[PDB]
């Protein structure tokens, strides 16, 4: 079915300016970009949208480091999407993603992965959600 | 001096999923993504980001292709950004636009250049502020 | 441990002049082009490169097809790099290939899959040898 | 008229892996890639292929560089192939070659500017049938 994931380009791939060739994978891999913006997480934000994490050692390290310097965030749509951003995506560690992968090529570490995508349909619509808005979201038309 | 320039990927361009190849053209030439969002504008704010031309023959046109599909408006940072941005983009109209510039590269029709750029720093203050308010910039913190 | 692998950009990519776009998958994911050349094989030669097949069904098919037009013959050099090139390119079929691998993004069906990597350093030697002589395999010196 | 020109992608381009980079931007301009081969050249090539410097000013450097690693040729064919590859490239000098040329993008220095392109339909003849033997250039059959 044609579903909507989300996806987030860290601090660190904002940072050494690589949020095109990203997105150029993910169109060469099929989606359509239907909904993106470039935004800095407040903590507030950030706590709001990882508050599951509110339990782990790792966790005030996140905060800190996805607050750290702007994200770009988008909403990507494709049949069978959420489950397709995710091959795309490659595994969370670095060190076992597969060479081609968006963690294998852009990563900087386990922690700065570089990339974010939706687990499941149900997580995706959450997470859109939370940061897109009225009108954020751009039915492709042509 | 440090500039920041105004960048529009028009619906055409869009709409053959390039928005990650025309990114990565901006950052591969030195330039530093610190504000995007992808939007669809609606009549009245087509008419409003282009009012110099209403009354224009060419109008009704200009806003109808402008509004038939979504966009992606961006600011660019840079040392002499303005003027840099207006050179990688190439000539406005396609006839006139060297080899491997974006819009002889990208450009479907001589009227649908793909493109936009802003002209001076003046009209980049312009068309920066009609679409980003207070703080959808986000400069660069590391 | 640092190995050489053996790669072949197929005539439909050729065709649809993406082999920049190969290179620069090879490239972002460590990869070292250390070989590489451009020709159009002929019977003789395709036969005598897949001689294993030579018999099977599927041969005369399989000839033709990479006789059919210019194809780009590559020696990539990189740590595990055997392994780590099969990962990039994904499965064999299109449609079971996992979204973002070099089949899935440039083969247009399972026949012309767009791309071949070696499948072992034994068969790598091998292959590598039938299309590189001396000196044509460039170690990086700088 | 529809013309074959002369590149090469110098020593500090093919060491920054960018080989991939470069040949996306020849195929999104417009260019087919008829010919190519990497080779490292020897003190003797190059001091045969800038023969006509001998005796004149920078004989030893131009040598000494072409000579430091390995370097990619090739034969691009397209519409006035020659002019256009020449408009792609940019101004000898990074510094002033505009934003997004290949001198731009991809070189720091002018002895170290990352690509070479013939400046003239006679010098392209000359320059590929110094690195293309009868039959290596491959034209398109599909």
């Amino acid at each position: 079915a044609i579903e909507r994931t989300f996806s987030i380009i860290k601090p660190n791939a904002v940072a050494k300016n690589v949020i095109g060739n990203i997105f150029a994978r993910f169109e060469a891999a099929g989606f359509k970009i239907v909904g993106t913006k470039m935004l800095h997480l407040t903590v507030e934000q950030a706590r709001g949208f990882y508050a599951e994490h509110d339990g782990k050692p790792f966790f005030d390290g996140l905060v800190e480091f996805m607050t750290s310097g702007p994200i770009v965030v988008s909403v990507l749509e494709g049949e069978n999407a959420v489950q397709r951003h995710r091959d795309l995506l490659g595994a969370t560690n670095p060190a076992n993603a597969l060479a081609g992968t968006l963690r294998a090529d852009y990563a900087d570490s386990l922690t700065e992965n570089g990339t974010h995508g939706s687990d499941s349909v149900e997580s995706a619509a959450r997470e859109i959600a939370y940061f897109f808005g009225e009108g954020e979201v751009c039915p492709r038309t042509r």
